């Protein structure tokens, strides 16, 4: 099923690289969580394995190599010639059916190593799903709406990246809806996280750093200096580039109560991924406005489960207060028509530690929405009365 080692998110390789700069010898594990229970047979987690095992065979190709040096300069010649010679290692993966007769999947190992697993492991089973119980999509529809969400976001201007890969029906899918929408969204599509189909297409890659990269950074250094240490890291590896951050990993209130003036004015944007837009609008102005920074020339990248007519109703409440930009996931890449409906499926960083003879450390993520929390129950606890949440 993946065919391409440069079929992964864009995050992937940025954070990858963090890793292998800032923290090499830290160890992590992601765990598979299917959100909506599933039950899962052994001849499905088999057919999961062999994907897995396949995956092996996959290598950098020079026309690849070249495309990297040439669209992601951010990563320099060390971490090209580390994925030039880089080869997924299949036993870092344990696959097998819990007692509940749910799917488990870890990845444990390095971290810069392990994190690559993620986004190919999340694609290749929701692939294989579709194809086990033999739904098909009705590509007369994936061409027609398609087409028309092109058209509605050039329309409004509405500058959009796809975000959908981890949860597209199939690499075909994503690969035909790319096509189309570069044909019909004009310059509204700004590009694309999935850095084969922006080679394959010619479409700028795009991306930001994800939770993990903060979530680490909490389980190591802590709760209160969380945000704060994973910007400054971020800022040592990529010395401005992709400078968009992420803010309720630990909820964005505590974000913007400890936003220091020196991040505020050297990040560009801001990225909005839980819990009600409007309210982070307000929430986002009014932190910069203390400040002194001016919200105007800043920008918000939109990318909570999107439809391109909820984007065009965001891109209102900016309107005069903020620029605004919007990652578009699900909507674009799984919607196949026929009752089809996306898995509810994540792989996230459980735990790490820095070295091999650290103890491990749970990692948590708050989220903006209330109730909603991820990670070891008792650990959460700890972030919010450390957090004085």
């Amino acid at each position: 099923i993946i065919r391409s080692i440069l079929d992964t998110d864009l995050y992937k390789f940025t954070t990858g690289y963090a890793y292998a700069k800032l923290f090499p010898r830290a160890y992590g594990e992601f765990r598979f969580i299917d959100r909506n229970r599933q039950g899962f047979t052994e001849e499905f987690a088999e057919l999961v394995r062999g994907e897995i095992r396949a995956m092996a065979a996959l290598s950098l190709t020079r026309d690849e190599k070249e495309f990297l040096q040439r669209e992601l300069p951010y990563l320099p010649p060390i971490y090209i010639d580390f994925l030039d010679g880089f080869r997924f290692d299949p036993e870092e993966v344990t696959v097998s059916i819990d007692a509940q007769g749910h799917l488990d999947i870890r990845a444990q190992g390095l971290l810069y190593r392990v994190t690559l697993w993620e986004t190919p492991i999340l694609a290749v089973i929701s692939e294989l799903y579709y194809r086990f119980i033999g739904a098909e999509p009705d590509w007369k529809q994936v061409e027609e709406v398609t087409r028309s969400k092109g058209e509605l976001m050039r329309e409004h201007r509405a500058t959009f990246s796809i975000f959908g890969m981890r949860r597209r029906f199939s690499l075909e899918v994503e690969d035909r809806v790319t096509d189309i929408l570069k044909q019909y969204a004009g310059e509204s599509l700004f590009g694309t996280s999935n850095v084969h189909l922006a080679h394959k297409h010619g479409l700028r890659v795009s991306g930001t750093h994800p939770h993990e990269w903060i979530q680490f950074h909490g389980a190591i250094y802590g709760y209160k200096m969380a945000n704060y240490v994973a910007m400054e890291d971020w800022i040592n590896v990529y010395d401005g580039d992709l400078g968009t951050v992420l803010t309720d990993t630990y909820t964005t209130d505590v974000f913007m109560r400890n936003f220091s003036k020196k991040h505020a004015m050297l990040f560009t944007s801001l990225r909005h991924d839980s819990g009600d837009p409007e309210i982070f609008i307000e929430k986002a102005v009014r932190r910069y406005e203390e400040l002194r920074v001016d919200p105007k020339i800043k920008y918000i990248i939109f990318s909570d489960s999107l439809t391109p007519q909820r984007a065009i109703e965001i891109q209102k409440l900016c309107a005069g207060r903020i620029k605004a930009s919007f990652g578009i996931g699900t909507n674009l890449t799984n919607d196949v028509g026929g009752g089809v409906e996306p898995l509810n499926i994540v792989m996230k960083l459980w735990k790490c530690k820095m070295t091999a003879k650290d103890d491990w450390h749970y990692c948590v993520k708050l989220s903006d929405v209330d109730g909603k929390h991820t990670g070891e129950p008792e650990e959460i606890l700890l972030a919010m009365n450390t957090l004085g949440i």
